[PDB]
């Protein structure tokens, strides 16, 4: 109805404001319709997935050049690598999102995937490029909502 | 209308995201439709009520086993007891919510209510159990929204 | 429809809750429909405008006695002066909001506008009164959303 249009405006305004506050505080990064955020912790892959899901989100994963630079900037800011939301399929060499879908956008550091042993997980360098690796290292936890 | 369904979806998405960010940062705890939060201050009862109301909320009070454990976890995290949103009625022994209603859910430490003198307020131990007491101690301020 | 009224209620509730959390944490100040917030940085005027706009807001500017005291309180809290969202028009003596409109509400410290040289910007004293000045000083960044 009439009052309906009104209320919707106020709500939109408020959400924008709170999103502005968290942005200014640097506690979140908005890219398109994805929101990236970190609590500053550096734990292993399994642990990170828990944190994100516990918070209502998911371990972060870039699907576009812009989302990738957004996550890299957080990594750069904390001077630590980031574990991305993806693991290697059954047939080595290929990676898939946790939902099971196979990865589309990639940004491997020249030569990767390449490595010592299994290397089923993916870490992001502070420059944004990816490197496959083990899942037991301590990496900055970054989630997407 | 049509565009209406759309806008409602975006709004819901955004709220969820911001709520996810505050959860990940550990600045809030969501339980059912209640949100618990603390600013880390340790002040007396009167002071706590002011803080909560000033922030648009109310001094926290558990009404279910789950809300109780949620508040205890915050108490445990800060290693301090929490003053709950309740005071003793006119007739000693009984407690009521600040709205005037008489308490339903309780989780007294074995023996409580029991104590030295008046003990009109209620503090929560780090294990979740309650103990009645004075209202002038310095306790962690926790609010519910 | 029916379910519509329901969803609107939940949304309003959630927004209120998150706004309560940011208020309790002291990360934002709500005055009427304006939200003021600071990241604690002390940079020059140009830099401040960037921060605010980058966060989806604008450099703060009081338009009522209440908004003015709200900003002063933040200034008082950080013990630093605040650059306001306004610059001097083409004809010295008069100031305008960044949108181009000429200022309405003012709260100059007795004697101001008055000063050394150009003084095209406006800083707020910790008591709330304004003083015109250069735009290259390091002042607390405060944004409005
Ligand atoms: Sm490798
Ligand atoms: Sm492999
Ligand atoms: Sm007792
Ligand atoms: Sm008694
Ligand atoms: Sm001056
Ligand atoms: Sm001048």
């Amino acid at each position: 109805d009439e009052e309906l249009q009104t209320e919707l405006y106020e709500i939109k305004h408020q959400i924008l404001q709170t999103m502005g506050v968290l942005s200014l505080q640097g506690s979140m990064l908005s890219v398109g319709d994805k929101v990236f955020s970190t609590n500053g912790q550096s734990v292993n892959f399994d642990t990170i997935k828990e944190m994100c899901t516990r918070a209502g989100g998911n371990i972060a994963v870039p699907r576009t050049p812009e989302e990738n630079e957004a996550i890299a900037s957080i990594a750069k800011k904390y001077n630590n690598y980031v574990y991305l939301g993806m693991i290697e399929d059954q047939t080595p060499g290929d990676f898939h999102y946790l939902d099971g879908a196979s990865v589309s956008y990639t940004n491997w550091y020249p030569g990767e995937p390449r490595g010592q042993g299994k290397e089923k997980c993916v870490e992001m360098y502070t420059d944004g490029t990816w490197n496959d690796r083990g899942c037991l290292q301590y990496r900055l936890a970054v989630c997407e909502f």
